[PDB]
């Protein structure tokens, strides 16, 4: 099948997130429409990373509202079941669930209510008792468990690494080099490491974000031939082109 192309949609300025224009829902459409023509098969709805329940749908729901209807998957970044269900009403598709439901149990049982795919992303405080690989793939199998005696299949549950969260830069090297085992578990893994301080050392020379795509782009290849089935990028078309011509090669052997 086709690798996954996730596309980043910020509502808020962030460090990785290049040209600003955030925040007003005419120019998010225009350039959710851009991201479907860049080869984009899921918008992500950046979210929250203390505000309450209403305040957190006031910062998604505006926008949720005019781009669910396109033919492009919707994924909302939220970890508690309230703003989620608020948001699967609306007919998004995917729920990015960033701390792989530990803050909320009851987003489990929310998103198999309405037969939508949940993505189980690895985080923490960066303490662990256990080497990283293991401890995140205990963590991990125990949480796509969770959403597996709920009712949601297999390959509705997906399983981010985390790279970014609870790991030093040596961790996140440790894990993308056994992206294997993760990919093993059986579950579609999705790579999320665009532009992030990951790729920065990747890089001999200082970068800014915007000048990592070209080594995120080289996860995604990476990733590819791992076994991954999506990936987080900024840059759309960049990876959607890549994930495509390694796709036909991947499948071809």
């Amino acid at each position: 099948t086709k690798t996954k192309i996730m596309g980043i949609l910020n509502v808020t300025p962030d460090s990785l997130s290049d040209g600003g224009k955030f925040n007003n829902v005419e120019s998010a459409v225009t350039r959710v429409k851009a991201m479907m023509d860049e080869g984009a098969d899921i918008i992500d709805v950046g979210g929250v990373s203390m505000i309450t329940v209403e305040e957190e749908l006031n910062r998604v729901l505006p926008v949720v509202e005019a781009i669910v209807g396109f033919d492009v998957k919707i994924s909302v970044d939220t970890f508690r079941s309230e703003v989620a269900e608020a948001c699967l009403k609306l007919g998004v598709d995917i729920i990015n669930d960033q701390w792989a439901g530990l803050y909320d149990h009851r987003m489990f049982q929310v998103v198999a209510k309405y037969d939508a795919e949940i993505v189980l992303m690895h985080n923490g405080n960066g303490n662990r008792d256990e080497p990283v690989v293991e401890e995140m793939l205990t963590s991990l199998l125990a949480q796509a468990h969770q959403a597996k005696i709920a009712g949601i299949p297999s390959n509705k549950i997906w399983l981010d690494p985390g790279i970014g969260f609870a790991k030093t830069r040596n961790e996140e090297a440790e894990v993308m080099a056994r992206l294997d085992e993760l990919v093993a578990t059986e579950y579609p893994v999705l790579l999320a490491t665009s532009r992030k301080r990951f790729t920065k050392k990747m890089m001999g020379y200082d970068t800014t974000p915007v000048e990592r795509d070209e080594v995120t782009a080289a996860t995604t290849a990476y990733g590819i031939m791992k076994g991954v089935r999506a990936v987080r990028v900024h840059n759309v078309e960049l990876n959607a082109k890549l994930a495509k011509g390694i796709d036909f090669l991947k499948e071809n052997e």
